[PDB]
């Protein structure tokens, strides 16, 4: 990672590594969910899962990395069309991809789509994530 | 009293009003002690919008529960989420969720949600989807 230069109000970076990146178009990243997981902050289950909302966060950070690679602060302003198909468990490798839809500096708004996979299966889809101004 | 929460921490301190099959009002005193606040040492603590979604999702989940007379609601989707203003420790996040639909055949429940701080909207959510089992 060379992404500390990447902003996130959420304490933890949910992308272990970017394994593919095409400026102004798409980005692919990974996260091998462990039994460790700082996010269930010393608090956890009999069956500890990765909350859907954090899957959104991981996709947003990934998307944030792509924008960053296209004096350019981006805040997560909105998200639409998110669908959680299957839960994400420890031992799962969450593969994520974010595709740039638009970037109008006119208003300073970027829209990206996102998908999350586990063993070849879609676990989450995100129609659009919005970013902007600062 | 507690029930079904996949995110480990209940992000609703109090339910101050509730109408079965209609609406629910709840609130949260944002502490500097919040679990999602410790994990990093930033210069300014600001509640992540994503957890604001989760907060409204648990609130809605309660409404779903009290509206069902007999069943398990899994948070399956969310549309039209807009973050208007930052939420800081010390803020009182007031939330309201409204039942939109209860589609028995599709086995899905849909609700809207709004979050405010000092009477000023900080988050809007057009639709939250819940699936059965």
């Amino acid at each position: 990672d060379i992404k500390k230069i990447l902003p996130h109000r959420y304490p933890f970076l949910l992308v272990d590594k970017v394994i593919y990146m095409q400026p102004n178009k798409t980005i692919i990243g990974l996260k091998q969910v462990s039994t460790n997981e700082p996010f269930f902050n010393g608090h956890f289950p009999q069956k500890q899962i990765m909350p859907g909302v954090l899957q959104i966060e991981a996709l947003a950070q990934l998307a944030g990395i792509l924008c960053l690679k296209s004096n350019n602060l981006f805040l997560f302003a909105g998200v639409d069309g998110v669908r959680w198909k299957k839960p994400v468990l420890p031992g799962d490798t969450l593969t994520m991809q974010a595709n740039l839809i638009s970037f109008k500096s006119s208003l300073g708004i970027a829209k990206l789509s996102g998908v999350g996979y586990v063993n070849g299966k879609v676990v989450i889809n995100i129609s659009e994530m919005t970013f902007a101004l600062s």
